[PDB]
């Protein structure tokens, strides 16, 4: 079994996920001096549909918001892709301290959370599970989180984990369009590269936006106030999820701006 602590963590992944020491592997630090201004990429184009969302559940190392997936009501159009992707689900990571957290760093530097808004290659493919492996399969909008403000558009989603507490509890989640989480600019940049836990499949085209969104210290508090511990067992607060960045090993990080 995989986690983030140090007998299941990141550095033992490769164990079980040899991919782990691939050549496409996510996340990665974006060098603004090294990425590569691309006239053909076109803006983001995201249309949800309040309605798709579904559920919220405690997965143990993390929680995630569920969106039904059986037609085109929720999509990501636009930036590098030609095809039509179908939002499934939206996720967080967070760091022990404020100090750390993103996946995705920026010149080196940490944000202190990162929001993941995940989505499957629908125009190619006929299921999430056939999408998941291939490398057109996935694209993920990455949202870097910096500590400050409290941010009000977080609200329903700290709301609903009362609920979920401990491991495997889930809830309904309804009428959630996660286009609000979004900064204002969709300026991002985009590069080839993986799932950042197991199974990490070399499967996700990344969109990284450019600006940021906030995030309270209290906010984050919340997060780390998850447990990862079933009912009734002594409580293991779920203090961190974020994977170290990886080596880009030659990709190119290309910029829309
Ligand atoms: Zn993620």
């Amino acid at each position: 079994d995989w986690g983030y602590d140090d007998k299941n963590g990141p550095e033992q992944w490769s164990k079980l996920y040899p991919i782990a020491n691939g050549n496409n592997q996510s996340p990665v630090d974006i060098k603004t001096s090294e990425t590569k201004h691309d006239t053909s990429l076109k803006p983001i184009s995201v249309s949800y549909n309040p309605a798709t969302a579904k559920e919220i559940i405690n997965v143990g190392h993390s929680f995630h918001v569920n969106f039904e997936d059986n037609d085109n009501r929720s999509v990501l159009k636009g930036g590098p892709f030609s095809d039509s992707y179908r939002l499934f689900q939206f996720h967080f990571h967070w760091g022990s301290t404020n100090e750390h957290g993103s996946e995705h760093t920026v010149d080196g530097v940490k944000y202190s959370a990162e929001l993941h808004v995940a989505h499957w290659n629908s125009a190619k493919y006929s299921s999430l599970a056939e999408a998941a492996s291939k490398a057109d399969g996935l694209a993920v909008i990455g949202v870097l989180m910096k500590v400050g403000e409290a941010n009000p558009k977080l609200q329903k989603v700290l709301d609903a984990l009362q609920a979920i507490k401990t491991k495997g509890k889930r809830a309904p989640f309804t009428n959630f369009d996660p286009s609000t989480l979004l900064p204002s600019s969709l300026d991002f940049w985009t590069y080839p590269g993986s799932l950042t836990h197991p199974p990490l499949y070399e499967s996700v085209t990344w969109i990284i936006c450019k600006e940021s969104i906030s995030v309270s210290s209290e906010q984050l508090a919340q997060f780390r106030s998850l447990l990862s511990n079933v009912e009734g067992d002594n409580a293991v607060p779920m203090q961190h999820n974020n994977r170290p960045t990886q080596p880009l090993k030659g990709r190119t990080v290309r910029a829309s701006f």
